[PDB]
C-alpha cells in the first residue's frame, strides 16, 4: 500500500495481459518511456522504481534489509500482491533481471513469462565458469566508485550504453548521476555477491533471454549458460545493436521483441 507511493509505481494501458517493467542499476522508471508506447494498446502495464533509484527518496534505503536480491524480490512481490494481480509477464533489466528470476521461483504462480535484458546468474569468473569480471578488478571499480564517483559515472555510462547514441549517454547519465553514491556502490557490491547458478533450474516460466552484439558486463557465453541453465523454456533473441542499455539506445528494435514474447503467455 504504502509501498505504490514510496517506489512510484504507475500502471498504464489496460489489457487481460499484464506485463511489469522492472529497471536496472542506474536508471529508474523513465528508461522505458520509449518502449512503453508499443506495449500499452495491448497491455496493462506495471511500472515501478527499485528502493535504489535516485528517483525514490533515499532515506528509505535500508542498507541492512537490501544486503541481498531476496529484499528487492520482497518488494516486487508486495506490489503486485497490493495490486491484486494474480499472472502477469515480467521484464527485468540488469538487477531485475536476477530479482525476476528470483521472484520467478518464489512465486511460479504469479510469473507466466520472463524476459531478461542484460542478465547474467553471476559476474565473477569461477574456475569452470566465464562471468566477464575478476576479483581484483572489482575492488578496483569500488575504489573509483568510493573515491570519485563523478568521475567512475561518467567514464561508465558511455561503456555501458555501447553504442554511439549521445542521447542515450546523457539519459543514462542523468540518472546514474542521480543514484546516491553509497547506494550505487551498496547495490554494486550485492550484484557482485550474488551467484544464481544452482538455482535456475528451479525457474518453471518460459524466458526470453535477450542478447545484443556486445555488453561491457555480460560475456556472449552467459546467454548461451543462461539457455542452458534456466529450468523454463528458454530462447536466446538476437539484437542487431550494441550495448547494455537497448531500451535506451535501441528502442524500436527491442520493442519488436517484446511485442512477439508478449503475444501470448
Amino acid at each position: 500500500a504504502k509501498l505504490l507511493q514510496i517506489l512510484n509505481v504507475r500502471v498504464v494501458g489496460s489489457g487481460e495481459r499484464v506485463v511489469v517493467l522492472s529497471h536496472g542499476f542506474g536508471t529508474d522508471q523513465s528508461a522505458w518511456s520509449r518502449v512503453l508506447p508499443y506495449l500499452t494498446r495491448d497491455h496493462r502495464v506495471v511500472l515501478y522504481d527499485l528502493v535504489c533509484a535516485g528517483s525514490v527518496n533515499p532515506d528509505h534505503f535500508d542498507f541492512r534489509r537490501y544486503d541481498n536480491l531476496d529484499a528487492y524480490v520482497d518488494d516486487l512481490l508486495a506490489i503486485l500482491d497490493a495490486l491484486r494481480i494474480p499472472r502477469c509477464a515480467f521484464v527485468g533489466h540488469s538487477v531485475s533481471a536476477m530479482i525476476g528470476i528470483l521472484a520467478s521461483i518464489r512465486r511460479p504462480d504469479l510469473f507466466a513469462k520472463l524476459v531478461l535484458i542484460g542478465a547474467s546468474p553471476r559476474f565473477l569468473n569461477d574456475s569452470d565458469y566465464h562471468g566477464g569480471f575478476e576479483l581484483e578488478e572489482i575492488q578496483q571499480v569500488f575504489d573509483a566508485m568510493g573515491a570519485n564517483y563523478s568521475a567512475w559515472a561518467t567514464g561508465y555510462a558511455p561503456l555501458a550504453v555501447g553504442a554511439d547514441v549521445p542521447a542515450a549517454v546523457q539519459e543514462f547519465s542523468r540518472t546514474l548521476f542521480n543514484m546516491r553514491p553509497d547506494i550505487s556502490l551498496h547495490v554494486c557490491q550485492t550484484v557482485f555477491k550474488t551467484d544464481l547458478r544452482g538455482v535456475l533450474g528451479m525457474v518453471r516460466a518460459p524466458c526470453v533471454v535477450v542478447q545484443t552484439t556486445r555488453d561491457v558486463s555480460v560475456p556472449a557465453s552467459v546467454a548461451a549458460y543462461l539457455k542452458a541453465h534456466l529450468g523454463g523454456r528458454t530462447t536466446v533473441e538476437f539484437l542487431q545493436t550494441e550495448g547494455h542499455l537497448p531500451h535506451l539506445s535501441a528502442p524500436s528494435l527491442l520493442a519488436q521483441v517484446l511485442r512477439r514474447a508478449l503475444a501470448r503467455y
